[PDB]
């Protein structure tokens, strides 16, 4: 019933009864504005377009007590984003408008933003937009936004669609918020984690439908993360751009988040796939691991779970290159001739064989390494590369006797390989073993956990469907190697 | 004057005497006994003999305290070993009763034994034999007989002789007695590096030519010393045997005192002779300057050192295998391959070129080991193991600019070889070092000249000791052969 320069007048004259102390025709908007989107007695475009204009025009006007009500209804205005092409750009140039001035209100307009990362990528253009302006404009804001990204993120327990959604918009929001983006990085590993886990108790719980559940979620997450992250880790990236950032902050949360937790099937595989990418990255990773693997303050623990990551991953990687792999194993029988040498007197000597889990754990990774790469070894004249035709005789014959301590269907497969190969005789040792058994000591409480973190493989197939059909290419099953 | 007889009784009726407190004849006898070698008037072996069979048959009537002067004067009997064989042989067997019922002289007759291993192999047969037997029958002994070890070892400045023939006698003892194995190669390793020290230290103050001396004794020594080890560690030695024992103290001590004590132009090379003569050996040693090389806990200095020994070690000992220099350029180039990734960032922050030492040691010692191996590192199809042809390029070209930072020689032959393999440029990025220097990234120019110092100092680098030189050409390559 109110025409253009109806509804002008009845705005400017409420605002002229506001600057004299009234706020009775200010609230009468207000509260037209603040009702909820289905309702059709809501404020009109038409009519929107001219009080949005009219206070844009000088926001001082509505900047005292008198004018808070009025700002936050239109700060709390349901599915603006959903406004049309012009009423939304007035709606835009309004708050852009109103944190310039008050730069208070941009914690809570902010809010709001970070609460619709939960909508597609196509849908979240203009939160996007707001949050790269203002980051800018006010950069202290980044504290409370990081806090935002935090609340916001949806439950475990949640749609799938809400949770691939949130992380596109982390990712998004990480491309131009470079200052934000190792805590989206640290995010994502957290929430990541906590699925993968949950999954693996629920399925040790059974001897259900939150498994299927849980299982296209991680799927759908990881299968983003990782394409992302090919997009982000290129050679051209790494030469120039945060190509380098990307690879440092994964590789962060794998030694703080992935290992220490151990006993995950699917989040490691963002390290097996960047990895890949280029011949560094492969070359980094190889080194950390040995570094874990065999550094002098590192707990027992945290070597034999490097050692299994370390022997899984060159097993496994399809992108390695035969150097690559005779790098690692010419590590791992370097380390353990030594270990023969300047260690085998003390077997005899009082202590059980505990003392020696590290020499198992490293001894076990290689011999996992020849189930998959034997093949490799053989040179172009025939010969065994590390001479391990020779090597893995004088470990098995050694007095730490491998072949009892470590994980008896590595030892059983391993035995099987080594003697078809012409490479190790350990069947009659295994013999010995298995009767000595049915008539050398270890802690049956402590030897346990061994034999459990010995069974462990970090890189054994993956059950993801989307996230298996990536790996293809970068992975290598046992009937490929066999 | 004396008969057999005539003598017997002589000796007896002293005896007798001393029985009543008369050491008036027994003493005649001790000093008679005590006279130097080259006095004629000194007991004869024919009333020698009598004496030691008389005192043997009954060691207790000598045991007490007026017969303490007789007993001291037979082991103090001057080069008893250049006895005839009937005559050493009673005094042996003299000795053997009396340490046995008195353990007290064995303290005393050990001392003298351990001062004769001055002497050659040959002439201390009968002083091992004596060791051996009361080491055993008293093992308590150990402790003082480690200490006369220690006290009796020659000096530097005395014959190269003694210093030779000390140290085939401890290397002797050292095969019945392996409790004192670990102190006999301590104190060997200690003398030899006090001698090598020395020598380096006397080329340095000319720019005495007596000199000539410490070559000799350092050579006569050391190839003794390999040769026996070459000797004890053997493919069957190691399997099962003190082989692996020898390797490991060798191990330790080079750990403890040839690579702390640096600047050293010949000990090390027990380590570069024994690591050479098993697979195992040169693996074992390759692990342990790795691990120093790349320890987080090490000082700077020690890992700079390491780091050193390990480019010259791989480009010189010619029994490695391919693959064995291949992992250690693989190790290499994948640890500086990290080190670009995680910390070029670092580079245009606050700090200096200092906080990077340890990638420029790292760098210098991949591009020396390329200097003397890159024939190796193409492949059957003629490409370039490890992306060398990429790698070094991408170092070069990087924030940290090591060619500026590392030793000059060797980026300039590094320079020179990369070029002609088409590997890698760096004479635009030298030419450019260079201008910027004739102008004047910066570095504390105290702290920058030690690291000059271990950059230069090249361990495996050229033996002078002539008979040394001989023993390793099989185990050494040189420049000639390199190149």
């Amino acid at each position: 019933v109110f025409s253009a320069a109806m509804y002008s007048r009845f705005v400017k004259s409420a605002l002229d009864d506001l600057d004299k102390n009234d706020s009775t025709q200010i609230g009468i908007i207000a509260n037209q504005v603040a009702l909820p989107s289905k309702n059709p007695e809501r404020i009109n475009d038409k009519n929107l377009n001219i009080l949005l204009d009219i206070l844009s025009s000088n926001i001082n006007r509505i900047e005292s007590s008198r004018g808070t009500f009025l700002i936050q209804s239109i700060i709390n205005f349901e599915k603006w984003w959903e406004l049309p092409p012009h009423t939304l750009s007035k709606y835009i140039y309004f708050i852009k408008i109103l944190c310039s001035s008050i730069p208070k209100w941009w914690q809570d307009v902010s809010m709001i933003l970070v609460s619709c990362f939960i909508l597609p990528i196509k849908q979240t253009v203009c939160h996007h937009d707001m949050l790269k302006y203002f980051l800018r404009m006010i950069p202290s804001s980044m504290g409370f936004i990081d806090t935002y990204l935090a609340k916001f993120f949806p439950n475990k327990n949640d749609t799938r669609r809400k949770l691939v959604n949130y992380t596109s918009n982390l990712l998004k929001l990480r491309g131009y918020c470079s200052e934000l983006g190792f805590q989206i990085w640290s995010l994502l590993i957290e929430k990541i984690i906590s699925i993968d886990v949950e999954l693996q108790n629920e399925l040790d719980e059974l001897d259900t439908q939150g498994i299927k559940e849980l299982s296209t979620k991680l799927d759908s997450i990881l299968t983003l993360v990782s394409t992302h992250v090919e997009e982000q880790v290129t050679p051209e990236s790494l030469e120039s751009g945060e190509g380098v950032g990307v690879f440092n902050t994964l590789t962060t949360l794998f030694k703080t988040h992935v290992l220490p937790t151990y006993y995950t099937r699917s989040i490691q595989y963002i390290m097996f796939h960047v990895s890949q990418q280029q011949l560094e990255l492969m070359d980094s990773f190889l080194v950390t691991l040995i570094d874990i693997s065999f550094a002098v303050n590192e707990a027992a623990e945290k070597k034999i779970k490097s050692l299994q990551y370390l022997g899984s991953y060159i097993a496994r990687a399809k992108k390695l290159s035969r150097t690559q792999i005779i790098f690692v194993a010419s590590y791992l029988t370097s380390w353990l001739n030594r270990y023969v040498i300047e260690r085998e007197e003390e077997v005899d000597q009082r202590g059980g064989m505990e003392r020696f889990k590290h020499f198992y754990a490293a001894f076990q990774a290689l011999c996992y390494i020849f189930c998959f790469r034997h093949n490799i070894f053989r040179d172009t004249d025939g010969n065994w590369e590390c001479e391990l035709d020779k090597f893995f005789q004088r470990m098995v014959i050694s007095k730490f006797n491998p072949l009892k301590f470590c994980n008896e269907n590595v030892m059983l497969m391993f035995a099987r390989i080594a003697q078809q190969e012409s490479v190790a005789y350990c069947f009659s040792i295994i013999e010995n073993n298995n009767n000595e058994r049915l008539r050398s000591s270890w802690s049956l409480a402590t030897r346990q956990q061994f034999i459990d973190l010995q069974s462990y493989f970090p890189y054994d197939p993956l059950f993801l469907k989307n996230y298996k059909i990536l790996m293809k290419e970068y992975y290598i099953e046992w009937s490929e190697a066999s």
